[PDB]
């Protein structure tokens, strides 16, 4: 229940000439932790102009739950020259083998004002690898321009390693899109993609948002994807949400890998009402799927083991005033619960939306087990 982590008024850049940029402008909307690295991983889109670095790293061990050190200034990516190797990005995720992928989305969302900067290029899933230093690109794909569906509109995804002991190159991810309710599928070992929608990747009743004191809304798709346990072929549920609802599905990810194949998802079904997230993450050694909720200022959760999917069978494992639009969830290799909220829903002229407390928060709670203690996720 207790938590070490980052607060930031505004998220500013180690050796980046004050000035060049506005601080207010650099907006970040997920990351990652690689714990055995003490390294975090942020993603700044360019959405606005004059993003010195769209991947941002910051060394965690100096700062981490030491008094004084709440907002680490971002720096470049060690793998990273200039920072026009990845154009713009969304969502940092790391998997088993630990590979950091990135989806560049391949411009940015802007004109004028150093736009020529970053010149455009087609979709690109690229990937580092954080065992070797410093992190060079082990995968780069480029979508097929015939798949280009709105790349702008890429939330969440999931990387499914089959292989996690071999060379880790069965590797499947999976991709949301929260205005399409689509995802796209891509095979690293046939080097082949494909679209899939589904009636059940698309929003339910928009999503009631609170900002000085005034009610705003949205309605998103898909968000929204996290791996289970594997079974003895590797094949495992793919959990799944709609940012504007609250019914979760799981599809299994045999009929993911299957391009042309009919999809059967399963309805789990509900979190009960104005619980709405847009990120949600499955922890292994607990069996508890974690939600960072969009107007709730909470962090929910629900033990998979439970059936069904009620409100009565999930509980919170964080509540706080400043957790204004939870945005990104992921537990770490060591176990950790981190959860992000940065005050930006998917609304018209959020970026302006300004808070007196740091609008950029990033939580982690030590492990699973000490969050769910004394909780309907337990066990009990
Ligand atoms: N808070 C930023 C909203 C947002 C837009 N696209 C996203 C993708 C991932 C994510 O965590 C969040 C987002």
């Amino acid at each position: 229940a207790d938590t070490q982590g980052y607060k930031w008024k505004q998220l500013l850049y180690n050796n980046v000439t004050p000035g060049s940029y506005n601080p207010d402008n650099m907006i970040s909307t997920a990351f990652a932790y690689d714990a055995e690295g003490e390294k975090l991983f942020l993603a700044v889109p360019r959405k606005l102009p004059r993003v010195p670095y769209t991947l941002a790293e910051v060394d965690t061990k100096n700062s981490l739950g030491v008094k004084g050190k709440h907002s680490p200034l971002l720096n470049k990516f060690s793998g990273h020259k200039t920072g026009k190797e990845l154009t713009s990005i969304y969502q940092p995720v790391i998997d088993d083998c630990r590979r950091l992928w990135v989806v560049d989305i391949g411009s940015v969302e802007y004109r004028s004002r150093g736009a020529k900067d970053y010149p455009s290029h087609r979709p690109a899933i690229v990937a580092y690898d954080l065992k070797q230093p410093n992190y060079p690109e082990v995968v780069r794909y480029y979508f097929p321009t015939r798949l280009v569906e709105k790349p702008t509109y890429f939330g969440g995804f999931a990387v499914d390693v089959a292989n996690p002991k071999g060379d880790c190159s069965e590797t499947f991810v999976y991709i949301t899109n929260f205005l399409r309710g689509a995802l796209f599928i891509y095979d690293h070992k046939k080097q082949d993609s494909w679209n899939v929608t589904h009636p059940t990747f698309k929003a339910e009743r928009p999503t009631k948002f609170d900002y000085g004191g005034k009610e705003y809304e949205f309605k998103a798709g898909i968000f929204g994807i996290t791996l289970g346990d594997r079974d003895s072929e590797g094949n495992r549920p793919a959990y799944y949400l709609a940012g504007s609802a609250i019914k979760v599905y799981s599809v299994n990810t045999k009929e993911l890998k299957q391009k042309g194949g009919k999809l059967n998802p399963e309805l789990l079904g509900n979190r009960g009402k104005y619980n709405d997230a847009i990120a949600l993450a499955y922890d292994p050694k607990t069996k508890v799927i974690f939600f960072a909720e969009a107007n709730t200022k909470q962090v929910s959760c629900w033990n998979t083991q439970k059936m069904p999917l009620r409100m009565k069978n999930t509980d919170v494992v964080y509540t706080s005033s400043r957790f204004v639009f939870g945005t990104d969830i992921s537990v770490d290799s060591k176990g950790g619960l981190w959860f992000m909220s940065n005050g930006f829903p998917p609304i018209r002229k959020s970026e302006k939306f300004k808070y007196d407390f740091p609008r950029y928060r990033l939580m982690r709670i030590m492990d699973t087990q000490e969050a769910i203690a004394g909780t309907a996720c337990d066990m009990n």
